[PDB]
């Protein structure tokens, strides 16, 4: 019912709403472009990749293993 | 020095070989095709993203948090 793509970039929107930040403040403070920021939340993209999850949670503070903290990905 | 690619497919090859099973035998386990599983270990690609970590770790039977319980991931 929902995609990787879309569990992932649910979570950073938590994230980023938590921490008083916008999707776009963090893509400038992260360095992406607005290509890849419209991509993350593109339903029909495969994208976020880990690279750009990687870079988006050093503008979080956070580790990626601590992203990933979340179901589905915290279960088998 | 290291890509995402390399740091995610070296990481999978040492649960994979720790497991006593091989690439090509989790590959069609996790129904990832030839061209996928050498795109993964091709350091010029973009891959793996986080579809195929996720249906590996499945094959492996560990969580996609487990996976990346592993420097530089780990750390912020």
């Amino acid at each position: 019912m929902k995609t990787d793509g879309e569990f992932v970039s649910e979570h950073l929107m938590e994230l980023i709403t938590q921490q008083n930040l916008t999707i776009n403040r963090v893509a400038t403070l992260a360095g992406l472009n607005q290509s890849t920021v419209n991509a993350m939340f593109e339903g029909r993209s495969k994208r976020p990749t880990i690279t750009t999850i990687r870079k988006v949670c050093g503008t979080l503070g956070i580790s990626v293993h601590d992203f990933f903290d979340f179901p589905p990905y915290n279960e088998v």
